[PDB]
């Protein structure tokens, strides 16, 4: 059958909203009240991939973008980049590999791990308006905890 998805935001544990800020680019900050437009709305789509009671297989694309979230080597190390495709094709259930993230539920928040890089997960930094990135680090100034939100 097709590929299900939710429309969706994401906040870090700090509570910092993600918005598009230049051509290819998230950052994180603060906002609150009329600036909360600004906000990207994501379809969360629900992928092929190995998964358990709290490790679910998604892509993060942007709402009516042809954009991903994706997980490459770049000058040698992995990293976040937003990768433009085909819009006849996507989403799609068989997302390939640098697509694909692991939602994992722990203590009411959510990582999103990299399928592709064991162990690099979706990061924001403590300052204000810096980039979301790719992060091998769990604890140590890197947000890598979110939540969740549901949009109509
Ligand atoms: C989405 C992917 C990431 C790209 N980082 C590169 C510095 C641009 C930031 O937002």
């Amino acid at each position: 059958a097709p590929v299900r998805s939710l429309n969706c935001t994401l906040r870090d544990s700090q509570q910092k909203s993600l918005v598009m800020s230049g051509p290819y680019e998230l950052k994180a900050l603060h906002l609150q009240g009329q600036d909360m437009e600004q906000q990207v709305v994501f379809s969360m789509s629900f992928v092929q991939g190995e998964e358990s009671n709290d490790k679910i297989p998604v892509a993060l694309g942007l709402k009516e973008k042809n954009l991903y979230l994706s997980c490459v080597l770049k000058d040698d190390k992995p990293t976040l980049q937003l990768e433009s495709v085909d819009p006849k094709n996507y989403p799609k259930k068989k997302m390939e590999k640098r697509f694909v993230f692991n939602k994992i539920e722990i203590n009411n928040k959510l990582e999103f791990e990299s399928a592709q890089f064991p162990n690099w997960y979706i990061s924001t930094s403590q300052a204000e308006n810096m980039p979301v990135f790719l992060g091998g680090t769990k604890g140590g100034q890197d947000i890598t905890d979110f939540t969740m939100q549901f949009v109509s």
